[PDB]
């Protein structure tokens, strides 16, 4: 096996290497991601969440990825460096997967988003008005900052922010909700994966995970995609979402 | 086949009388719910949600119910008195059908809920401390009035009024959230329905839909049940939602 | 001077009494509060908040109060037992006095409120249907649990619970917030506590700060008495207050 | 007497010009606010809330203003183009007035605001680090969109928005909420407007009312100036407030 560690600091790279070595696996080091990875039999990334969505942007068809967290809460992190060497040998060992879907959308036809698609004001301290379609149906209109529409992975990150629930990862759905809605009344809604989003505003940006960004006018189609994230199967994912989720910072 | 009417008042039941007769169904009219229910091919409701919860609280297997709103907003009904005849004949003709499923908690084995089992203190104005476990992992602690297990169906009830998402009637889960809960920092928690949920309190009532609720002290496992609430298909049910939902008052 | 010293558990008592009599101040002790505290200079209370709010219900004019908390976040206390002598010396030498007002109802016009007037369902688990004026206008009708008449001093408290926000002790004001809200949109309401507040409901109850209650059907007036809670001054209070929010549960 | 019209569009413009030319007023048009509206005895406004707003941004000493509302809630006005003849003539022969305070911050020295100051992420999609002190204790820091120090008056704005309570116009304080905080727990906070809040954040934007802005880095004060915003006396304003605020959009 070849695997790619990918490293925002060096802190600990080297005992990373020692370990893949010990297990006879060949090692290439990368410290920004790149399109390369995907020629690898899996990824282990040393960063924090943040450094597993930027690698993610850089897959189509996605190696099992094995996450070393220094970052802080590690939703989607297996290890601390700690502890990574026990954990590490049992998952390549055992070569277990575990699979999370990634969402497209129409204005960014070849990114994809494994926590969320947000559209926002291209201007701070601007509402623009939304619009929202799912599958053809006009579900709601509301002036806010911006909109977003999250994977359930993505339920802990910025649709935690703006008030959404937390969902656990097994459960595949759609949570869509407002930033900063002017309105008396609104509500979070959780739809069904398999339906196709629609968004219109004039004068946004459309955001996948943070990361990639462009400018729109009008309608935003965000459907599932075919191209999943793949990690290695950490067992204690349900068990740990709890804790994690109220030390949140 | 053979029809149940089921109102509280007498609303339009010599006229919903006239268009089962016209379909060729005999009618026998029923002024409270009982489980006299289940010798029937279908059942009408006339009246709100309220009223379909109460019939199905008599009912283990479900004879398909159609319901016309005479109540409020009606996410269970099918039709108003000022339209039934149409939906009702489209109804009985197709004769297709949708489950939704039920839940039922060990403090009253025998009794379904299709909404929510809620855990309330016993006494108004006090508080009860809740421990919630899910497939055994403790989950959270919390002081509150009350705690709330619902289904995706009852996420538009009480579980809507303490703060939850509106989760569309086709994607199957619990919404577990508290009633006032004493602490700085609080999430809605939307969980797969697979999973059994473990509600530890003392000096507490337990309730199933409103409706049935008995005394309670230690741990109640809760549940889905192998019998689940049987409506005539609503073809509109996802797109009236949004609109429902707006309305709730 | 003389000086009395309620409390629930027999804590630091001793202690407490030693200190005292160091000061040249007498002592009596009370396992629980009666109107005899009036007859006293000063009282210590021993215990949380909540036995403050029974101190409190006792008492008209109000000798100043200085608190030793043993409970949680003891947002009406002074000390801890770990640290009471220097600030209870402090407090007695200088004897620098703060008052905060109170509220009475009109269904108990004798008993008096720090934290809140609430009004409940009589029965739990079952909604009331809650109308709210205040100096005659029509403000409110909303489907709920409950609704709560706060001070600035229970924003803290069953206000904070229900959602509310949190306001200094030294901004004088009500805060208007229902319980469980069955209602698509909803806000806490924050006037002036010069006003007078107009509370109609049926089958319900009414406890004052979670100590005495009253069943009533009708209206009721609630409004600022002219005998407020006397504590010594707490020189860190507003400082204090931030992370004793943080930390509530 | 001598009155400025400030109007977006021109539809009632000649009506307002024929009423007060019938009270023996001298009238001045102007279709963009100038510094040189402050040289008259009063201001009528033709356009909503944000007309207002816009306005004030011109004034350091206040002339009373008198708004016709063709926006859309108008908390901020007095009458509608159907009913304004009736209202003018009464504002101004009577000649009664109100003022609410105006803040400044200290990273535009010259600019007052009677809604807030908001403290954003110059980029959209970005989270700023904001601490937050008033008086100078540490009161908070949190990871979030942005970060609002609005009036009461402001209650009702983007404070409304960020989820913050409905502050009646009379009672005079600060509310301090977070835009999208990224944390399991927050509040927003109710101070004295006689406190000096100060905000730190790196790589912001300061926002007066939605107008002037200005990036900064680090500290800035925000505290009540000398220069409110002066009204004719609406004497329904309390009493209107709630329908008002329940219509929001
Ligand atoms: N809450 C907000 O107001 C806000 C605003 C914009 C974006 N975001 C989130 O941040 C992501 C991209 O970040 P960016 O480059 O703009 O900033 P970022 O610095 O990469 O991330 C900001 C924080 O979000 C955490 N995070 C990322 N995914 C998470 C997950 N799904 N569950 C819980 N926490 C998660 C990160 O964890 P680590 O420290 O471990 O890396 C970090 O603490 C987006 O996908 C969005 O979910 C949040
Ligand atoms: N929100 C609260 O503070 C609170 C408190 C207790 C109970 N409840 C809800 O009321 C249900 C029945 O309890 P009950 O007998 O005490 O009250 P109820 O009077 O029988 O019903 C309460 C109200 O909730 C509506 N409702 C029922 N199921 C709903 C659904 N899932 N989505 C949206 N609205 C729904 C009813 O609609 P109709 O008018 O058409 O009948 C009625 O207006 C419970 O299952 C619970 O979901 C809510
Ligand atoms: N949040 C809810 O679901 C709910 C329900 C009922 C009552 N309450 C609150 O409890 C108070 C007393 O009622 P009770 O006898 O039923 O309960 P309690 O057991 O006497 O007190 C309830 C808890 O609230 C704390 N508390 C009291 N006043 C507070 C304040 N203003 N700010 C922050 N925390 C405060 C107490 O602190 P200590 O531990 O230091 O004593 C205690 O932990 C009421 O006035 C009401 O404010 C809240
Ligand atoms: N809620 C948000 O996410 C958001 C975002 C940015 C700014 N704002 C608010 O808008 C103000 C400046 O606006 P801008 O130029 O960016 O946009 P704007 O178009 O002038 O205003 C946006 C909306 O806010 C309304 N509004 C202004 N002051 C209000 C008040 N205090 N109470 C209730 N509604 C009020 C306006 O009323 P009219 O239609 O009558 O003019 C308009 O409907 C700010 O002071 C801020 O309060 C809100």
């Amino acid at each position: 096996m070849r695997a790619a560690v990918v490293y925002k600091t060096d802190g600990h790279v080297k005992r990373i290497e020692e370990a893949l070595k010990r297990l006879e696996v060949e090692v290439e080091l990368f410290n920004q991601p790149s399109e390369e990875l995907e020629n690898f039999d899996f990824i282990v990334s040393v960063g924090g969440d943040g450094t597993i969505l930027r690698i993610l942007q850089k897959l189509k068809r996605c190696p099992p990825i094995f996450g070393i967290n220094t970052g802080r809460v590690g939703l989607l992190t297996h290890a601390s460096p700690e502890n990574f060497e026990v954990e590490l040998k049992k998952a390549v060992e055992k070569f277990e997967v575990e699979r999370f879907p990634r969402v497209s959308c129409s204005a960014m036809p070849d990114v994809l988003a494994l926590n969320e698609i947000a559209v926002l004001s291209r201007k701070p301290a601007k509402m623009i008005d939304v619009a929202l379609r799912v599958d053809g149906v006009e579900v709601d209109r509301i002036r806010c900052d911006g909109f977003i529409v999250a994977t359930q992975i993505g339920s802990t990150g910025y649709a935690f922010s703006a008030g959404g629930p937390v969902v656990e990862p097994y459960l595949e759905c759609f949570i869509l909700i407002p930033i900063a809605p002017f309105r008396f009344g609104w509500k979070p809604y959780v739809v069904s994966m398999e339906r196709k989003i629609e968004v219109i505003a004039e004068k946004a940006i459309v955001v996948a995970d943070g990361q990639k960004s462009v400018d729109f006018d009008g309608e935003i189609t965000i459907e599932k995609s075919e191209f999943p994230a793949v990690f290695f199967k950490n067992e204690k994912r349900f068990r740990n979402l709890f804790g994690k989720v109220r030390s949140i910072g």
